[PDB]
């Protein structure tokens, strides 16, 4: 018989505790697995390979495919007890994935970082480890707020992700923004308050926003269509006009560019990075 795992208003029947976990779409769950020492059966590949930072937990895994492109033939062959999917998949892709087994769309909304973590914990029987990781972050946070200067806290700060050579911004509770604005208390700017999903933003618009600090996240595996995007930007006269640029307050990949923002592991890293960068000295 199985157990009833409750996950964000929904309930799922899953035989737990299981090692037979297929992760597709949800890089969030990859990051949770990493801190929980969960070694899934299926894991997400990134350009066909498993990045160094995940190798400790991908040792018993085979690919479910690239992030946005689940391999149903592979996932069926695995016959998992649970498939951890993403809330970013179209519904028709979620229904198609669910032919291979019990499927839980894991939230990409960064304010659900605790629930996502506990879900994997509940599936794997590691609630103690998951509570300890969460508690530790909260202490890390309270301790880190004290180290961050007033000026920095009242500055205009942005997180951008460059994908296929375009600039994207995100809602207030998505990506790292829940840590930059929510946890550290910096004022989210209007364009971010207005964002309802991953939203394209022009350099032209950015130059009006004129942020004090810009965290730029850039992955080659997401920029194959234009690999010079970062260097071409830095040579654009509208980018060179930015306050953040001229004052040397642009931080490229302060956290690994495959980091998703809405996880314990993303939050702890961004919190330390933001702290180092905003206060201009290593903590
Ligand atoms: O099926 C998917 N996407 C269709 C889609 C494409 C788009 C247009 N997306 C892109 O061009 C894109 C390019 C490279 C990598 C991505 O993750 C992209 O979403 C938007 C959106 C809406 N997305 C968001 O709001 C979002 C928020 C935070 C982080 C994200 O990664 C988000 O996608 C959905 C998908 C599946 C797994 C993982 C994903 O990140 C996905 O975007
Ligand atoms: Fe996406």
């Amino acid at each position: 018989e199985k157990k009833k795992i409750e996950y964000l208003d929904k309930t799922y029947e899953v035989t737990v505790p299981t090692d037979k976990i297929a992760i597709t779409g949800s890089v969030e769950s990859m990051e949770d697995a990493k801190l929980l020492d969960v070694h899934p059966q299926g894991a997400i590949s990134f350009s066909g390979k498993f990045p160094d930072m995940f190798k400790d937990i991908t040792d018993k895994a085979e690919p479910t495919g690239e992030k946005m492109e689940p391999n149903i033939e592979k996932i069926l062959e695995m016959k998992p007890d649970v498939i951890l999917a993403s809330t970013k998949f179209p519904e028709k892709t979620l229904q198609k994935i669910s032919t291979a087994g019990t499927t839980i769309p894991v939230s990409h909304i960064s304010s659900n970082w605790k629930e996502n973590m506990m879900l994997l914990a509940q599936l794997t029987g590691k609630e103690k480890k998951a509570k300890k990781i969460i508690a530790d972050y909260e202490q890390d946070l309270k301790e880190t707020k004290t180290k961050i200067n007033d000026k920095a806290k009242d500055s205009k700060a942005l997180v951008i992700r460059i994908r296929q050579g375009n600039i994207y911004i995100y809602p207030e509770q998505v990506y790292f923004n829940s840590t930059l604005y929510g946890d550290l208390g910096l004022k989210a700017p209007n364009e971010v308050k207005a964002a309802k999903a991953q939203e394209l933003i022009s350099l032209e618009k950015l130059s009006e926003m004129n942020p004090d600090h810009i965290f730029v996240q850039f992955s080659d595996d997401e920029n194959a269509d234009k690999p010079d995007a970062l260097k071409d930007l830095e040579k654009n006269p509208i980018w060179k006009s930015l306050k953040a640029v001229k004052e040397d307050h642009v931080y490229v990949n302060s956290v690994d560019p495959l980091a998703q923002g809405g996880t314990a592991w993303s939050k702890v890293r961004f919190l330390k990075a933001a702290a180092e960068k905003l206060t201009q000295n290593k903590l």
